[PDB]
């Protein structure tokens, strides 16, 4: 079973070029380590970029995008050249990999998460630069790790201190106890892509609790 | 139609007394303006405190808590003393208001959100100090405002600079364009409770877009 990483990132490209370059490098590092990609299914912005590079290196079978029925297209213009039996027009498989269309957002999040959770070692969630939606996704999978539903690691790919405020908040919440001790390390940050993939490979759920409790049992 | 505010906050009390006191004050201000409460349910932490004060001032009909079947109790104990026909044991109605039990988390979030959305003017979402789950809820309703699903305002009740890192991130994301212009103001912060209620009452969805586009028609 190959490792699978779900990348949460913006539909937009981002003001600084550093975000797009970070998307490229993340794609390159994931492809180099034979890690399959799970993502929102966009062809634009960081999403489209990661999908594009990963698919460029390792083919369509390497990338899986999950799209709700609401965001489906019914006419074959531009990047969308692949047509399903039901006449839904979807992003080009050769350029952006396989895509599944699900009815609602709920089963979409559930499917992406499920694919990551059932992946081999090194499988994890990565949050690249993004807006409100990627944040909701990241905190969702974080909450799921906290509830003991899954043991996969969660890494924030921090480009030019983009995620700094959130890490700051995590620290504050930890200090205030709203995040319980041993749960502060569910999410980790990385300066670069290799850092992030490495973080996902290294991650152990019981590690923080072990460090906390072992000397006292 | 009375105004309804859904308050998102941690099950834990918080290290500093300021968070709990803030829960009390929010309860008092909400009760004074005849604003009904929607919340996670339970009797412990900020949730329990807000529910407790609001119900203390304005009675059971004033508070609605929504609880998943998993968090139901089947035997009477402590704060949980009210038994439904189906023999589910729920927090005391006289102390903590009415509570509805739903199957899963999804329909729970949808129900709380629904109750806010169909409320009268001044209805809103408030994020008091909380962990990962409340964060996911807040960014969820923010995303829903962004998609045009609802026109209600979202306010972070900032206790001792608890939410500061998040506001910082919102500014950074706005600057980087991952939060589109006119969407940075979907969420606003408040130092005190009256501030928050005021913010929810004042909020207008098209305002930012108006400021952005009116000059360009």
């Amino acid at each position: 079973p190959r490792a699978k990483i779900c990348v949460f990132c913006g539909s937009s490209g981002g003001a600084s070029p550093a975000h797009m370059e970070a998307a490229r490098q993340l794609g390159r590092v994931m492809a180099e380590n034979n890690i399959d990609l799970v993502y929102g299914g966009g062809t634009v912005g960081l999403m489209g970029e990661v999908a594009r590079t990963v698919c460029s290196i390792n083919g369509p079978e390497s990338v899986h995008g999950i799209i709700p029925e609401a965001l489906v297209r019914y006419e074959r213009d531009g990047t969308y050249q692949t047509v399903k039996d039901n006449k839904q027009v979807v992003p080009t498989e050769t350029v952006y990999g396989r895509t599944t269309v699900v009815k609602d957002m709920h089963t979409r999040k559930k499917m992406m998460a499920e694919e990551v959770i059932s992946g081999g070692p090194g499988s994890g969630f990565i949050g690249l630069s993004g807006g409100y939606g990627t944040m909701e996704e990241v905190f969702e999978v974080i909450t799921w790790n906290q509830l003991g539903i899954h043991t996969k690691g969660i890494c924030l790919l921090n480009v030019e201190g983009y995620w700094d405020g959130i890490l700051q908040w995590i620290n504050m919440a930890a200090a205030q106890g709203f995040v319980q001790p041993g749960n502060e390390t569910i999410v980790v940050s990385a300066g670069d892509a290799e850092g992030a993939v490495r973080a996902l490979r290294e991650y152990k759920v019981s590690e923080a609790t072990f460090k906390l409790e072992w000397g006292r049992q």
